[PDB]
């Protein structure tokens, strides 16, 4: 039922899997020209929840539909278990021949852990002969095509070590657990009478942090199930269905949100729904400046730079590391990010801090371009020992000059107050230091539109009130603004069940005048 | 016998279970359009003695004598094992087929771990064969409709994960320890058929005390008290070989019997651990209940999540009082105990250093991650004036940087107490607590009425029982002369007066010790 249309996000995995597995089986005479000798053993491995067997079934559909030029047999290495001496043994030679009498073919082996476990002194002589003669079945009945052994498992070490030898089972395909999620939401709701809004589904996928595929459909089914709970609360404690129209179970804005809150669900995090219209301008500005310094976000017509470096400096309480920098990291996605802070350096024992400080830089060198994050450099410099500072400096210096790896750091004290070793590390004469500024008047004006007023009247003079709140908030930092918002929004809850107005507005207007934060 | 009546306190897993057993048999239409396909395997788990077998017995009786007809089939741990090589796996299939031929039926398995262990290569192969042949015919349950198999176990871990899969066992029910309202129902249930029915106010007065008990513990004390009353009424029976004569009507159960019965018993869950929470003793309650109330209402004002959705923003608070004001030894345990149902993780010197082989930063890491996992949660840090001047700078930096990562609106409270005032407190800590948040409380000395009530029980009520105005004068002068004392000194004076009262237990006339009482009352001197 799936022909590469119920798969979301896997734009690059498909190209690799088809080119090195199916195409050599789809076009075997081509590789006779150069003698590539493609491997005869392939695997699907990764964390659970990646949907490994469905890909094999899709390959079966692709190969079977047509002229039957390449085939596929579906097999499981966990239901192929026979409690007899050698009866499950014939399954592979017949299968490696049944798929060979009608070759080419791809044979899937789900959970080979049971059919071919680790033969040992505790395992049955049955399974001992099974595994021995079984590896004899595969390494002997291969090496000329056109059978490519594809298997799946949850753990890589759950395989008999004699299987993974030269000239035997070799290849491994990494399946991992957000760009896939838009495609997933598009696909899995292909036939829905209450078709949700595209922004509705995008918010759904945004709020489904940590889910991998199956639970993505599970939440949708659960949302429908609780929709018929909420629209029809009388389903409990009622007689047989007498009059129920099964069309008012339509999913609206609040249905999935009440559905999401009924189960438990990196230094990059976008702003909240309340914070976005306050710092979005500054995030865009810093992104633009970074574009200017860092062009990656002999021969010409190729981007090049000289040691990408940048420092965020702002007065404490300006949210330069509390809200800005993780947001910038989130905005500059599709690049590897690697932090270096105290709980990641001292948070693991059985290792010297020097032992991990080299691994991050080495592996970020491997995957250039990469991002290294060092928050609160003004305090991180005074916690490490004398050797760590020197090791950090030498590791940073050993980078190539034209390597497009960016150093991102944030600070609280002004640049002129830092230790001198930091000072002769940034080039303020260049574009390497960015300043954070207080929000302007429009942002503060638009920060209070929702509560004043789009929900208070939900079942004048307050406008003067409104401007007074702004008339005092010219020079308050982010934390004071947000705490003020929370304290005002509390009173709105305080009189939910008071239809009579002019008494709640009195208490709001007297609390705002009473709010002293000098 | 029992029909869903004696089972009280849950009231929620019964509704979802008749929907499993009865509703599909009566309403085969709601499951038609939506393709509901209700699940067929339930997995009872939880700490022992909280149910999960009483429910099975109630269900068995309900289906035996409810809507005819449903059959009950049950095993005891591991009975499929036989001596021969073929009957070990054949009896299972035989009884399973016998159950299928008797549709409809219900299958009950208890002690799953005794028949379905965790498969591995470090154990015998016969168990591997039996678990495989068990999960074989279980997977083919869709074809053999109207067959439901349920399981009762105690250890979640000791089950092979291969069975805990959609297709075999996709549903689990957790049976945890009961709460106050549920305990009241349990006490009402187990004393139901008592001829002098006790009054309800006594029942929840008692149920306030029971904090760690379960079903079995609650049941047992109702027999312990009866035997204690039996002993109290007729203490001539034990040292006797021959039978005697009893009237059977002089026996009556009083509150003292319950008190002494609870004295010797120990809660089942606390036979290997002591929780970091205590409630005020009876002698102290009329001296700090008001302040516990005021702290509770203030924290409710700042942290309203304990009253569509209340909003909170990094709730914090710090109780500050003089050294002798009992802020770290009485008030904080009271606050932690009055806010039940909240998982609280503590953090003090016997926690960071009280454990070996683990550097303090590691322990802080597990603590903070597990406090974020189950929110709302409480972090306990007592004596912050001392916890801070002993730890290394690295630990301070880790502690400060690891709580800045929290979601702003999460209902996570920081709880701490101090002995020095806020101003003298280290400045680099004072940024965590800001006055406009209302995070600062000052414990004050109790007023005149509180002392008057505190000493009112000793005099003049205890000094009146055989084995008046002068006592009023003595109370007056004592209440006057203790107007500048802290909690420790007050309870010390209480103790010395009580001891002097004890020392004249056998004096048959008063007025011989009133002069004593007054004389050591003057002999008291503390001066802080
Ligand atoms: N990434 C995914 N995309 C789509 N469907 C998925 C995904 N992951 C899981 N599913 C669905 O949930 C089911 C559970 O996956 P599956 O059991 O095959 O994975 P697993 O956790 O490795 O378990 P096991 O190997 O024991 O079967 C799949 O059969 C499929 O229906
Ligand atoms: N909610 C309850 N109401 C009344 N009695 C209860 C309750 N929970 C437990 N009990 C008492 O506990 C007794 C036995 O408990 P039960 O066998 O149900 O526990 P279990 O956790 O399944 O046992 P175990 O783990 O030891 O196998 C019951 O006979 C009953 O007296």
């Amino acid at each position: 039922s799936v022909r590469f249309d119920s798969v979301g996000g896997l734009s690059n995995h498909i190209a690799a899997l088809k080119e090195m597995v199916v195409f050599p089986l789809l076009y075997p005479e081509v590789f006779e020209k150069f003698k590539i000798q493609p491997p005869r053993g392939c695997l699907f491995y990764g964390p659970p929840g990646t949907g490994k067997t469905l890909v094999a079934r899709a390959l079966a559909n692709e190969c079977s539909q047509g002229d039957k030029r390449v085939a596929f047999f579906m097999r499981k290495g966990a239901d192929c278990l026979s409690k007899w001496v050698g009866e499950s043994e014939r399954q592979l030679r017949l299968l490696f021949d049944q798929a060979y009498q009608m070759r080419p073919s791809i044979i899937f082996f789900d959970q080979i852990d049971g059919l071919a476990p680790v033969r040992s002194s505790r395992q049955d002589q049955i399974h001992s002969s099974i595994v021995s003669t079984l590896l004899a079945l595969m390494d002997g009945l291969d090496s000329r095509g056109e059978i490519v052994v594809i298997g799946a498992t949850n753990r890589l070490d759950s395989i008999d070590p004699a299987l993974r030898r030269p000239g035997r089972f070799d290849r491994e395909f990494l399946f991992s657990l957000k760009e896939a999620r838009k495609e997933i939401l598009k696909i899995h709701t292909r036939d829905w009478n209450p078709k949700p809004l595209d922004t509705f589904l995008e918010e759904l996928a945004e709020n489904c942090v940590g889910y991998c595929g199956a639970d993505i459909k599970s939440i949708c089914a659960e949302a429908a199930l609780c929709a018929l709970r909420r629209r029809y609360p009388q389903i409990y404690t009622t007689s047989e269905k007498l009059q129920l129209d099964l069309s008012s179970i339509n999913i609206s804005a609040k249905d999935f949100e009440v559905a999401m809150q009924k189960m438990i669900p990196s230094p990059g995090q976008a702003l909240s729904t309340v914070v976005k219209p306050l710092l979005q301008n500054t995030v865009d500005k810093i992104l633009e400046a970074l574009q200017r310094v860092f062009p990656h976000a002999n021969a010409c017509y190729q981007p090049m730079s000289f040691r990408p470096r940048i420092l965020i400096v702002g007065e404490p309480g300006f949210g330069q590391g509390s809200h800005l920098a993780p947001a910038v990291i989130h905005a500059l996605e599709k690049f590897t990010v690697y932090t270096l802070d105290i709980p990641v350096l001292f948070g693991v024992s059985t290792t010297s801090p020097e032992e991990t400080c080299a691994q991050v830089i080495r592996e970020a060198k491997r995957t250039a371009p990469s991002i290294v994050y060092v928050p609160h450099i003004h305090v991180w410099w005074e916690i490490v020992g004398p050797t760590l500072k020197a090791t950090f400096t030498t590791l940073l210096q050993n980078i190539p000059s034209f390597a497009p790896v960016l150093l991102l750091a944030t600070s609280d004290k002004p640049h002129s107050a830092l230790p001198e070793e930091v000072q002769e590390l940034f080039i303020r004469d260049y574009g390497e230091i960015f300043n954070v500024q207080l929000p302007d008047k429009e942002e503060r004006t638009k920060f209070f539109e929702d509560l004043i007023l789009k929900q208070a009247a939900k079942p004048e003079r307050l406008k003067n009130l409104l401007k007074t709140v702004v008339k005092k908030s010219q020079n308050y930092n982010i934390f004071q603004l947000e705490n003020l918002y929370a304290v005002i929004s509390q009173c709105i809850y305080r009189h939910r069940k008071d239809h009579d107005k002019t008494s709640l507005i009195q208490k709001m207007e007297q609390e705002v005048e009473n709010f002293s934060c000098s």
